[PDB]
């Protein structure tokens, strides 16, 4: 009983955290990045080879899929018990997925400095990234959500 | 039955990926475009010459565009099964018709390199393009959407 | 009937259209135009002679304009057959004069090179526009929908 | 009987005009404002003195200001033909008043050059100003629908 | 009786004022600061002696903080004279102590030349200030309008 | 009886106050930051040394997270006297941790002055922050407000 | 018998001016010399297209060739009224000579301002010349010099 | 008796201090010389119209045009009283004219700002002048040697 | 008998010309060597490729080469016909070889462009020569000297 | 005896050491010298207030002017013991009026600040002074010089 | 009886050769050495490291240290067959040994490119060099001359 | 009776190698003297700091310095053994303190860091040093060519 009012709470209070602050962090993230050369073309190439996807822009896309299920069912009801196991089961899968697939490509900290070795930069450079730790700290606060959500996912699945 | 659902599903969801977080990727196309010379106007010759329509533009466009029919037939509704195939019918050619646009227009990739050959520039130098790997990601998402698009449309179509 | 329709599906189409995405390629339209030269001051006056009124500008100003008459009948109706005749007699003028006054200050293409001689500019000198071809696509554009509109309107006017 | 819906029509559209498309021609008025001079803080002194008072600025204050009337009316009935006569004596003083300051204010164009002799800049240097034309136009339609409405209020008030 | 009509309709009228335009004449008001110096870190000195609170920032708080006893009492009606008075007293009470906190704070212009002598600045140096008389301008009504809203209240106060 | 009142205007007057005018101080917070040295990357590691979260973003988080228990309780009662304790005690350990929490990351005041050892800058260098005394007002505005919260929770609490 | 000790005197005058002072000021003739335009290679282009030869060059080749038959003569009476003769005629042609080819490559003036029309340079540039004044008075004292010269040569030879 | 010596000395040892010392003030002439200006090519017009000759080369060629008549009398004395009567006369001619025409053209000091009024510098421009003290004194040790020499010199003459 | 006399004065002055003018047009050789591109290091490389060995090194080693039997010769004497023979067919050979060398290496032209493709600069970049005009004129005097002092090595060899 | 050949060994010293040395410790006097100002004409103003005339120059003159009586013995001598006292005093004079010159003019150290208030630099500025200790040093040595010098040649004139 | 006129003329051609054009070509040898990087202080390491010792400071040393023994034995016959032994012996070991160490020291080319890892330049960077190819010419030539005079300098031993 | 001869030889040899080649290493010590900072002036207090004296003027001094007895005994002989004793024991002298003084001064090595800490110099900085391996190689050789002399010089004296 309580369960489904806890996830209602955590994905409300994601689904804000997100919106409302996360899209100022990472504003800046490319024009304060600054490199140790002269070649032209060193910080685009490194700047991409170090981050190839923004953070923000991974967790808006989860943020978007992990609740199609819910606008299925009611498309469903309008129109209009197995519909429900199959929508759970299917939500479970994705947010196991996606938590994941966010460990495998981002870990758990965003450290100050990078060793850039691609084309046109020539040998190995160093690069200078921009605000480590307030990243860091929006990446385990977005991990332990996402935990949270899973754990109470497992729990409503293996109460049926 | 459920292919009608499926397809609200997927055309919301296009339309929510596009409008969220689209208009952001691109926000520095030009501005972080550099060229390795000295002319005057060469950047701003090299950088049409490669990109001569975003690719946001072009969604949007579509995107738009896709969704006139069911626009005509609430009107004529309004003002009120013949309307019902018609439009099925140019909603197909219209989806295959931008599908087979964006391929032919873009590809499957943004290089990071290019090479410009254009006055003023002096016989052929290079450039340097922004956020390669977003925006391929970007570009084999749409398309993979499109596609699932389009078989939607035609198996409805095949359905009567 | 289906004339009716098919101009309000395209007032609508215009004006979305313009509204989401016109107002972002003229964004930079001052900030890269550039010139071949050192007199300060230079840069303002070829930019100003190149371009007195920016697209974006004629275009707002049509779209408002063409759809006063519209408001005038709904004001006096709720203040409550001629005034329909008078209002689109009205209508198809304005049409008329904003297509031909278009095509007379715009024309059908932007070039990419500008030849300035205006002062502080010394003899003649060469500017560097910026966006060419998406400008060039969406004059084509706007032409060929008013051109459409047009040519509904002479239909409705001659159904009477 | 047709004069108040012509008012309130003009109302809107200056309202809208305003609103819509104003705020942008006035975005850079003073980073693209250039002197030719070495001194440090000439240019804020040329611009502050080329320039007192934006346009934008008086014609929203204007706008809002010509409305207040209304307003009065419109709380003193709801807490519930003197009244009338009232405002629109008041209405049409406000008016004219607004249109005199105008003219004595700005004038009918906007130079390209300006004459600069304010400390600190040495003796009289030479600025240079962006979009006169653009401008110059705002400035001409502005005053035009001032004058109609003038007119309107002028011709409502001899009715009775 | 018209004693309320008038003071409603003056608070409506400075807080559209405010919110509509007062955002945008100090948009620049840091990046268009200069002094005329070589060290670094001096701007950033000057500039926060010179004005340390923003008027827009005084001006929200002031607007914010005239309008709680109103809530207050609104509260307590949706809950359930002697309110009235005591909140009557209230109001009266912070519009004084705002208007003479205001003219303790700024004044009645601001100059367009500054002296400095804070670390790290050797000595004293000159800065120079971007819109004068705009501030000076919006200095001028803010404080007649106070000082209107004061005259009421104490009518107000004494009628009872 | 006005505890409850008091305790819900001090929350939205905290929540508007932070919400209108606090997300512009900061805007310019890492661009107008420089440090006295010549070595690339010093001023990204200084900045974030001296300044690891921003104010604001604190302030956001603990605005949503101090009312989560009375979304919790909606939602219970929607589905529908221990939920009443329980979420009182929640509440206060909540906002005395968060009071705390401020208190011990940012004390009372930012001074204008840093000192930075940090790599790659060599030995010791100094940087120079941007409004202080702006952030030094609001550091004591904000935490009087908490404090003032947590007074009339404590005493809520000992009421029953 | 006088015009001999004239003939001497006016060489090692000539000789002495040329030598102490006249390498001097066209020390700077290229580094001073710009011209207004961001082209590369244009200054080179319009400085060489301006001064194909320096003056002094000219007059230190043309005081090193008026002076060989002196050394052939005494070059032969080493070894050892025919060679008398024969050197006169050639000493007379050879200053004959060098005087009408400086009329006819440099002239009587040099100006202050250059057109350059010359690739790489866009059509026609202005160029500004360092030091006329100082170079018209020395061309018009060699004219002067050469012409005295001349003079003496001629009647020497008239003389037998 | 005396009087030759003394016109000895003072000869060799203006000869001495002008070739010593003199060559080295100037070195710099017009690599110091700054406008307050942004215009391209007013540096070198308003330095041409300030100095037009330089001091040294007055003063070199002073000194190598008042030393001639001895040369024509070696060279006479080495083929071989009238020709010492028509020298002395003639010495004294010269340096009487070339101490008026020094006056006439430099005056007595030299000012360390100039007022520039020459195309292309716009209207009047300040400019600033390097090492104005030795100059000046420059000057006055030339003056006071040169007429020394002409009392020697008028002295000597009235002696037969 | 003339002939040593022509050979002795033509070898004087050739010595002469090259010494006192040749060592100032080739001062500023690098220094005012440009190429078109952003690449560090390309304008050194393209200068090597472009002048391996600078003219007059090449004439200053020529000079001295072709005076060593001379030497040898009075060496000889001092420390006292067959060696007459030697030295002079030894003198002819170096004079030869000398002239067919410096024809071989810089031919009878320098052109004011040069196309350059090494590296570090990509692809083909485009340079521009300093003083072309006068390089060519030193080229063919050099070469018509050595051409007329070939000319009377040989006369004086064929004459025994 | 001995006085005479110390006083000829000091004189050929102090020539060699100012002759050798000297003129390159001042070579880079005013290209090093700095002020902390943005105002253009502030540097020359400053350097000429802070050295009107440099201590080489001033050392050279008193050099040239100590040896004149010499001159005029010899120049007498030639054309042929009162001139031998005659000469004496003045020496004696001479070089006590001069140590007692630069004593008042330039003391015993140079200090590397400097205070400016002269126009145009606004209220007092601070330049940085190039190489202070050599010149200090240079000073006392020559201080030390001179006054041995004026010791030996007092006690000459006290011998007779 | 040759061998000593040979060797006479080589040690005189050497002399003049490094004399004359020889400090000409490492005039500029620091100020074009440009390194790819932004870290101060990386280029005069780098410089160092490349060319701890410049080529023509050896020739010179080299030169004047193997010419001491002939100075030795005119002072010791100005003074006045075992000194004429000891002197060759001595000339034979230094030329020897300068031509090993030549060797050693500089090898047989000068590369265009460095590569350098020294402190403050961060891991390996890349360095350019000005003309490497005079400075294998000037190399190789040297070597041959030095080769030449050891082995006039072993014949001559050999001799006795 | 070989010490003489050998002494001068040294002597020779330590004039020339000071005269030739000393006079360039030190030629741009100061212009290439870099420090890591921002404010005006460090430089020059760091390298004054870092150089009091620069080598090559010491050593010129020490040259001169102890070359004065021989020129005082010449003196004497001219205007005619204590004599010798007394200026041998004058040179062994001069010559020990000369030495002990360099050493005291210098040291053996020159660094390629520097830590200043004097003002304006905030703290501590790092400066870098040119050339100094050269620097130190020609320590090394003057202090030994120096030792030399003096053991010399003590033989010398105490043969006698
Ligand atoms: C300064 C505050 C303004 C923030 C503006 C930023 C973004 C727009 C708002 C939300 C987008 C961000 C995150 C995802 C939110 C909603 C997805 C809709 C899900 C659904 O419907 O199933
Ligand atoms: C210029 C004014 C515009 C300001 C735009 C900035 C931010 C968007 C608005 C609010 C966000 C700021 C603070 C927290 C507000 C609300 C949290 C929702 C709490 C809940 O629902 O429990
Ligand atoms: C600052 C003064 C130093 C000036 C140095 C400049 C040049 C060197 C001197 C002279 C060269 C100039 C002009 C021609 C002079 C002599 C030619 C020799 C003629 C002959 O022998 O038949
Ligand atoms: C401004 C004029 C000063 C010029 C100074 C330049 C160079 C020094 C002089 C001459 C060197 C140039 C060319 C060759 C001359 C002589 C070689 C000696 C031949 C021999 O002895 O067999
Ligand atoms: C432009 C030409 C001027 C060149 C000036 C350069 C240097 C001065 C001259 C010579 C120094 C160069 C090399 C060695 C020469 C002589 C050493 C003396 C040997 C001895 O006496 O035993």
């Amino acid at each position: 009983m309580i369960g489904r009012i806890l996830l209602t709470v955590v994905v409300i209070f994601r689904i804000l955290i997100v919106a409302i602050v996360g899209e100022t962090v990472y504003d800046d993230e490319q024009t304060m990045f600054v490199c140790n050369t002269l070649q032209p073309g060193c910080n685009q190439a490194c700047y991409d080879r170090a981050f190839p996807i923004s953070h923000i822009r991974y967790w808006v896309f989860q943020i978007i899929m992990v609740c199609t299920p819910s606008l299925c069912f009611i498309t469903y009801s309008v129109h209009q018990s197995r519909f429900y196991i199959i929508q759970v089961v299917f939500r479970n899968a994705l947010e196991i997925g996606f938590l994941v697939g966010q460990y495998f490509l981002y870990g758990f900290s965003v450290p100050g400095l990078y060793e850039c070795n691609r084309y046109p930069c020539i040998k190995e450079v160093e690069c200078y990234v921009s605000r480590p730790t307030e990243k860091t700290v929006f990446l385990v606060f977005m991990f332990a959500v996402s935990g949270i959500c899973v754990v109470l996912n497992l729990a409503e699945l293996n109460h049926l």
